[PDB]
């Protein structure tokens, strides 16, 4: 249910994560106090940050190039990250910290596809590591 896509062709590299407002933020309905509103603004603010979500290998050289962000009110949030790599080949794994700060979530439903090579996986808190 919470679902990411990793698609890296040449030196571009597109992240997406789709995942329902209970997994990001603990609710999915209007936040109803004050708590609850500054837990969807961190929420919003973090998923404008996907380099603190999806650490890349500084030897990779990404540039983060466009970010989208959907919230739909169930509620769901769907992060959208394109980056530019000068050095895609440096590019071996990526380390999420999703769970770390969004420790709702259980699971990811992960797929990667490098070039022509696809690969799926299931990862949680305790095994975040993608291979690339």
């Amino acid at each position: 249910q919470v679902e990411l896509n990793i698609a890296q062709d040449g030196h571009d590299l597109l992240l997406e994560i789709t995942a329902p407002g209970a997994d990001v933020v603990g609710f999915e309905h209007a936040p109803q106090d004050d708590a609850q509103k500054q837990a969807l603004e961190k929420a919003l603010e973090t998923l404008h940050h996907p380099e603190k979500l999806f650490a890349l290998s500084d030897k990779a050289q990404c540039e983060k190039r466009e970010v989208l962000i959907k919230h739909t009110l169930g509620g769901s949030f769907t992060a959208q990250y394109q980056f530019h790599c000068e050095a895609v080949d440096q590019l071996k794994q990526i380390d999420t910290q999703w769970f770390q700060y969004f420790p709702s979530t259980e699971k990811i439903q992960a797929n990667v596809l490098t070039e022509k090579q696809q690969s799926a996986l299931q990862l949680n808190a305790k095994q975040t590591l993608i291979k690339l």
